[PDB]
């Protein structure tokens, strides 16, 4: 019952990690390897449940992070033919909660994922054959379902024995209501030992006063709802409902509203585990002071020799409030589709129950294209669909409608670690899925950058790399300089789209990629969707304008290229480059080819003066950085050092069609060599392209950070720029090595920025990785 096991991440069910990969610095994010697939829309909240079955991640408050079991959510499995059985389909609690229960071994079975759609496939147990699989409505192209938070959980029996079965499946819920906000918002910003800004994040864990579960019984559907006395009108953050339903018809509906999960779990259990019945409670007595409560169901129903059974059960979660900074108050797009109310738990699990088989087929018909692809690898089909996880699970905020964002704002995080929204030269490489799948969430990323670029915020605030441990004698730097490039779209701690430029670490208004950044991710969402998108170029045109001007002043000496200088002000933020970059003196030409081809278009008037640029800075570029072999690093430091990422621009270009912005034959050679010692010459192929080494394949200093990491996303842009090169069966190689290190290593579903050679990571759940959508495209014909 698993569609096409070999495009799908498979491990035994339970069976962990001898050696995961590890957080290279202590006090960075490291939950450890148990990451299973995100359930839930963009921007809706998210639930994920481990491959042991536990529900261990909760993203429900937008943009925050809590990693951590609630043991009493899950499902648990009761059988009777020769012999009795009963399971709870997670592992047993390490603290003695629900001691009564007994856990599904681990080894009996396969989880399995190709996002978003997962599998546990029981076996070796139950003598019945049982599979779960679980799945949210994420359709591209498609600006509704994808933002629902429903999770379908799609149960098929079947009895392959001569015997009679009687079969019971159970799901209980702890009732989280009011849980999930912040009780420390717009707190005081601590600079971390790394540079980065960091905020108190203090959740209501555990405080359930007033909280109270009901049975729901119609004609169509039953189940529970779980509710908050009193429930305000505004919500607030935090404020909702959830529910779960089975379709009636399909057996014996035993309910129970409310029961302790603090407790043995014996109430529930001394029925279930006996004949698959639950004691009858339909009790909404609100939870007291210190008292948690928890609802169950369980459908009971016996399965002949011979007959398959299939049962949906549906979670739905309705919590309308992202609430930011102190009053920064938005609401979720799911909510235009029911309404801001919070009390439409059930009417959107009764949706669910009705379209999980459409859901399901259109799941089926966007994958068909990328599993039946002839000339791409089973890994790579595997590892296309399942980096789409961070779209759902990266702090991801998806906002109403308004008139001039139509289906709403978007926004994933950064990282974890670095919690900032659409990091514009991060998304350079990482937004290539939202490009081909979810074009119109794309482009509002794209209208919050344009639209922020004239804006200035001139309070001064500390800039983390000069940070000394004194905030009043800090070296600070104004937050935003107008018509800059902000490098983000703000942080789930105070305003995103709104408030841009968080980011503190530098000061990203000295950034050299940013604004060139700005122009090329324009130009290729107005290219690639068709060309005929004149609202969102004439939109983008004036920040357009005013990312080149700000660029251009850093061209000290007027022979057309922008010098780096200072601290580090580019994408490899511990790198120091003076004078013309390979890297951000390329991405110039490429931008300027992409705004003189835009502006053409447009009929503006700015073409000119791009041209003029363009006539002495393209030639410029060739003459200063050509060193026989590669374009150097920049050309005031004297390192001899290869950038894998030196024609970024060049890649870009040719992606754009445009004119190539270097001789395609020294592109040639350049990239050749950059495959051959950054990949080849480093620990022999193993890991991945570092982003640095000497010919030699030596580190240029065996301290250095960035040029000693393999990033993932910078590897899957070079493998893009290899294939497009014709160097085909060289990019898959090294696409190959980067998804080996990652779904083998315990990475899964956490994707990070970073690996090193010493089996250790740096931020994990990283928006680069989704830049294997751009090998799709340059290799995707169709
Ligand atoms: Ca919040």
């Amino acid at each position: 019952v698993i569609e096409f096991a070999n495009c799908a991440w498979t491990r035994a069910i339970g069976q962990g990690w001898e050696t995961p990969y590890r957080v290279r610095y202590a006090s960075n994010l490291d939950d450890g390897p148990w990451y299973g697939m995100p359930l839930g829309g963009f921007g809706a909240g998210c639930i994920g449940r481990s491959s042991a079955g536990d529900f261990n991640l909760w993203h429900v408050d937008g943009g925050e992070h809590i990693f951590g079991t609630l043991p009493a959510c899950q499902f648990s499995l009761f059988e009777q033919g020769e012999q009795t059985q009963a399971y709870a389909l997670g592992s047993a609690p390490k603290d003695g909660r629900l001691s009564s229960w007994q856990w599904y071994p681990a080894g009996k079975g396969t989880y399995a994922v190709r996002y978003p759609r997962s599998w546990f496939v029981y076996e070796g147990v139950f003598r019945a054959q049982i599979t779960c699989e679980q799945f949210s409505p994420i359709l591209p192209h498609n600006y509704q379902e994808t933002s629902y938070p429903v999770a379908v959980f799609l149960w098929t029996f079947s009895n392959p024995t001569d015997q009679s079965l009687t079969l019971s499946l159970m799901l209980s819920w702890q009732n989280t209501v009011g849980w999930f906000c912040n009780t420390t918002p717009s707190s005081a910003i601590a600079i971390r030992d790394d540079g980065s800004p960091v905020y108190t994040y203090t959740p209501r864990w555990g405080q359930s006063d007033g909280n109270f579960n009901e049975l729901i019984q119609t004609e169509s559907f039953q189940g529970w709802r779980l509710r908050r006395m009193p429930h305000p009108n505004p919500p607030q953050e935090g404020d909702g409902e959830w529910a779960a339903l089975i379709p009636t018809g399909l057996g014996e509906f035993f309910g129970c509203s409310r029961w302790q999960p603090e407790g043995d779990g014996a109430h529930l259990w001394q029925s279930f585990s006996v004949d698959g019945s639950l004691p009858f409670v339909n009790d909404p007595t609100p939870a007291a002071a210190g008292e948690q409560v928890a609802a169950a169901f369980a459908l009971r129903f016996s399965l002949a020799p011979g007959e398959r059974k299939q049962i949906p059960v549906v979670l739905a979660w309705d919590f309308p409030v992202t609430e930011f900074g102190k009053g920064v108050i938005y609401y979720r797009r799911y909510t235009d589709f029911c309404d801001r109310h919070g009390t439409n738990a059930v009417t959107l699990a009764a949706q669910a129950l009705a379209a999980y088989a459409t859901w399901q087929e259109q799941i089926r018909t966007w994958q068909a294209p990328i599993l039946s692809h002839p000339d791409w690898p089973d890994w790579f089909k595997m590892a296309l669909c399942n980096e789409l996880y961070v779209l759902s699970s990266g702090g991801s905020l998806w906002s109403a409608a308004s008139d001039r964002d139509p289906v709403g704002q978007f926004a994933v995080l950064e990282c974890l670690d670095y919690r900032w929204y659409e990091s514009l030269d991060v998304r350079l490489y990482g937004s290539f899925a939202l490009l081909q799948l979810w074009p119109e969430l794309e482009k509002s990323v794209m209208r919050a950058f344009a639209r922020a670029i004239p804006t200035a915020d001139p309070t001064l605030r500390i800039i983390g790399y000069f940070y000394r441990g004194d905030p009043e004698t800090a070296y600070k730097a104004p937050r935003k300089l107008a018509n800059a490039v902000p490098h983000d779209l703000g942080a789930p701690n105070e305003h995103p789209w709104e408030k841009t430029n968080y980011t503190a670490y530098q000061d990203c208004n000295l950034w050299k990629d940013l604004a060139s950044d700005f122009v090329l991710l324009v130009y290729r969402d107005f290219l690639f969707t068709g060309g005929t998108d004149l609202n969102f170029a004439r939109e983008c045109w004036p920040a357009v304008v005013a990312a080149l001007d700000h660029l251009k002043q850093f061209d000290q000496d007027g022979d057309g290229l922008p010098e780096n200088g200072g601290a580090p002000d580019q994408t490899y933020d511990d790198w120091k480059l003076q004078g013309v970059s390979a890297y951000c003196g390329g991405l110039w030409l490429a931008a300027l080819e992409a705004a003189i081809a835009l502006g053409t278009l447009l009929q503006q008037p700015q073409v000119e003066i791009y041209r003029q640029w363009l006539s002495q800075a393209r030639p410029r570029y060739h003459q200063l950085l050509w060193n026989g072999e590669y374009y150097r690093l920049d050309t005031g430091s004297g390192s001899d050092v290869i950038m894998a990422d030196q024609l970024c621009g060049q890649f870009y270009a040719q992606l754009l069609g445009l004119v190539d912005i270097v001789p395609p034959d020294c592109c040639d050679r350049a990239l050749r060599k950059i495959y051959d010692t950054c990949f080849l010459k480093f620990h022999n192929g193993q890991f991945g392209a570092a982003n640095g080494l000497l010919p030699n394949g030596q580190p240029e200093n065996p301290h250095a950070t960035h040029p000693l990491e393999v990033w993932t996303g910078i590897n899957f842009g070079l493998a893009a720029f290899l294939w497009q090169r014709g160097m085909i069966d060289e990019a898959w190689r090294l696409a190959e090595v980067v998804v080996r290190q990652i779904y083998e290593n315990g990475l899964q579903f956490r994707t990070p920025e970073a690996i090193t050679a010493n089996g250790t990571f740096r931020a994990c759940m990283y928006l680069r990785p989704m830049a294997i959508w751009a090998l799709a495209l340059v290799s995707g014909g169709s």
